[PDB]
């Protein structure tokens, strides 16, 4: 574990992370996809060998020795708010089991089911709170990646408000 496990947020491409593993915002089919998934595909394409996995699950594939945890959040265009909420919580719980299993001291993570899978709604608080519920029991350093200046500020405020 990390000596003093922490949460941090950075506004930059998760493909440039400084952590021991990365969480992909994957599609269920293991396709290159869009947004974070496409950035992950360019940096670690070898990790998309047999990465297909159902909604609400995570599947780790090694790129060399670097673990890529493919986490499948729901696309809120297809799910009810209720069922989508359940699957989004579940995907983060599966990320926490994989981070623990791998024995990493740090993990790079995006906010699942924001952007293209958001169903046109602001889900920063919903996705971040499910991330916290899953990762709070882990002792890895968690570095949350985002691309929007206002989301960076709101994620930073949410981390500090619990400290
Ligand atoms: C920046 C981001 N804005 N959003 C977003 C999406 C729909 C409505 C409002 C906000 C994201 O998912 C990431
Ligand atoms: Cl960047
Ligand atoms: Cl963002």
């Amino acid at each position: 574990g990390a000596m003093a496990p922490s949460y941090r947020v950075k506004r930059m491409d998760i493909a440039k992370n400084d952590e021991e593993c990365v969480v992909n915002a994957a599609n269920p089919r293991g396709l290159p996809g869009d947004g974070v998934c496409k950035a992950v595909y360019k940096k670690w394409p070898e990790s998309f060998k047999n990465s297909a996995t159902p909604v609400g699950t995570a599947k780790t594939v090694m790129c060399g020795t670097y673990p890529v945890i493919h986490a499948v959040g729901p696309n809120f265009s297809n799910y009810t708010e209720s069922e989508g909420d359940r699957e989004l919580a579940a995907a983060y719980r599966e990320v926490a089991k994989e981070v623990t299993r791998l024995g990493v001291n740090s993990v790079a993570i995006p906010l699942l089911s924001t952007g293209v899978y958001s169903g046109g709604k602001d889900r920063l608080t919903q996705s971040l709170n499910h991330l916290f519920t899953a990762m709070d029991s882990t002792d890895a350093d968690v570095v949350i990646y985002c691309r929007d200046k206002e989301w960076e500020k709101k994620i930073s405020e949410a981390i500090q408000m619990r400290t």
